[PDB]
């Protein structure tokens, strides 16, 4: 079952590179 | 088998929390 691990692990890191986006929208 | 998505959908959120002091470091 390391399939459901290997996404837990990916989504964080996916998850923090949308928000990168939000900080440099904080100059919108 | 709740508490493994749980956690799952609750790390990213953590995840994306820790980088946002990255940013704020951007200007160290």
């Amino acid at each position: 079952k390391g399939a459901i691990i290997g996404l837990m692990v990916g989504g964080v890191v996916i998850a923090t590179m949308i928000v990168i986006t939000l900080v440099m929208l904080k100059k919108k």
